[PDB]
């Protein structure tokens, strides 16, 4: 099973998914948990079927199923967010994506962020590189924080620290889907993106993008992230990583509550 | 020699289209400078787009005057027959940092009454236009009044850096979620399309909002000052563009507790 052969299958499934999604939206149903739609659930279930059929040994860690059965020592693992940006899907029908990442004996090998509304497939392949619709991505120019746009959820952080980030950055922007805000960092459009409480599926693809494009991707302590577990995280241009972490840890830390 | 709105519209949409053929080169040789201070930018792209539009007017509409960001506008008065307001690049910060999420804004006023408006999202090749008597369109798909959105059900957009944190927080608590594209024209079009409930800019110039007046009229949006008053298109004013169903609630929040400033 070469990486290229697997990649062929995935890109092909993603392409057929264009033909399914307009119908799911047509008949869009929404519900609460404490949002999720038929689109989230169906995309996920079809991917499960795809695996059953092409890669029966492979396991799936995904948002809309239980993941109690997933362990540290698993050979072939897919982590999926079937729709990242559900709020955007529901309210805007735009600015949402599918996230897929393949880990072989725990090492990231393939990653996908499919911006379906703009028909832009970001992909990362170990040994080949990272690509947007087959235009090859390269390491972005250095961005010092003062010269860069940052993205984060300001509703979930201490107001002192939110203000410090505003003062230290060039501007603030928010797409509102972790995958897409993270790709803005990979493309050099944003300096950094922060999500203070992500699940494994919110960040799964980003590990390989960060490695191949020389981005820093760490916890808000600067540590490695366990892809099997969440952690408060940042994906950042290498030139503004330290400054952002310094700000987040200043003033008794970034958490809104102690 | 007297032209219909449709004939003017043909000329403008056509000039916008040929502008696609100029811009990739301006971006290739992009240079940037400051104007007022470190966060107040302008590029060859802003200036060139503007100047070519000035030439376009000279040559097709020689009576018509231009109010635009990158020129002095001291000579523009309240009783001007044919006026264009232009923002040659709205979203300069996005142009520079992202090469995405910026637009061109054009609006034609005849004896002070809006007749034609344009928001050209050039990176996505989406031409929003509004024509009195015909309606509003995105690439010639016709736009219609959006469904009612109460604030609690709606995404809002505003610059959180320019308001006090207390009022920012109140807006976050009262809305469904918060998003920011970062170009007035595009954030406003999200309101017109029903994607956002409201967009706020607390200190816009005439070119930041010029096209939005006609869009708001034809699509039944509320577009007012943060006091709920009519805006003078010739001058700024702190402003909101909003779905009709969340307008009052947003203004109430902005004005509460001694206000949104600071
Ligand atoms: N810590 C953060 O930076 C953050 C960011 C967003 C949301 N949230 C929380 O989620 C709830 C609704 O979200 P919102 O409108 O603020 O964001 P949202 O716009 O609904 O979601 C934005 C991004 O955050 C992800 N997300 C959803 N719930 C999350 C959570 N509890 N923690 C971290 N990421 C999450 C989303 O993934 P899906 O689209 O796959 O849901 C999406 O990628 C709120 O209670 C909020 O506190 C936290
Ligand atoms: N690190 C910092 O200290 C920092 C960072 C960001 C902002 N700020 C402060 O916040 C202000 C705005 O900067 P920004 O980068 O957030 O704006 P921005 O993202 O560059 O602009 C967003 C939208 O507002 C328009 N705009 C630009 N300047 C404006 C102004 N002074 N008032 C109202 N609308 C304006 C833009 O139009 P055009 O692109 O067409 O002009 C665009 O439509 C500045 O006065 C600055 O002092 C400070
Ligand atoms: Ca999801
Ligand atoms: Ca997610
Ligand atoms: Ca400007
Ligand atoms: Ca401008
Ligand atoms: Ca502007």
């Amino acid at each position: 099973k070469t990486l290229q052969q697997i990649d062929k299958l995935i890109c092909s499934w993603l392409k057929q998914i264009d033909n399914v999604i307009p119908q799911l939206i047509m008949e869009m149903t929404t519900e609460t948990k404490r949002l999720v739609t038929n689109v989230d659930k169906q995309i996920q279930q079809q991917f499960q079927q795809f695996l059953a059929t092409y890669f029966p040994e492979h396991q799936l860690l995904a948002e809309e199923k239980s993941n109690a059965m997933i362990t540290n020592e698993i050979n072939h693992l897919w982590i999926m967010d079937p729709i990242d940006g559900t709020a955007n899907l529901v309210k805007q029908q735009e600015d949402y994506c599918i996230i897929l990442a393949y880990f072989y004996e725990g090492k990231p090998m393939l990653s996908y962020v499919y911006d379906y509304p703009h028909k832009k497939l970001y992909k990362a392949i170990r040994g080949e590189g990272a690509f947007c619709n087959g235009f090859k991505m390269e390491e972005p120019p250095s961005l010092k924080l003062e010269d860069a746009i940052i993205s984060f959820n300001a509703q979930v952080m201490n107001l002192d620290t939110v203000q410090d980030l505003f003062d230290a950055s060039f501007s603030y922007r928010l797409v509102g889907a972790c995958g897409l805000d993270s790709m803005r960092v990979a493309k050099g459009q944003f300096g950094a993106h922060i999500n203070t409480n992500p699940k494994p599926w919110d960040i799964a693809a980003q590990f390989l993008f960060a490695e191949l494009l020389n981005l820093k991707m760490t916890t808000l302590d600067g540590k490695a992230i366990d892809h099997l577990k969440g952690a408060p995280f940042i994906i950042s241009n290498k030139a503004c990583h330290e400054t952002v972490l310094k700000i987040l840890n200043a003033n008794g830390g970034y958490q809104k509550y102690r």
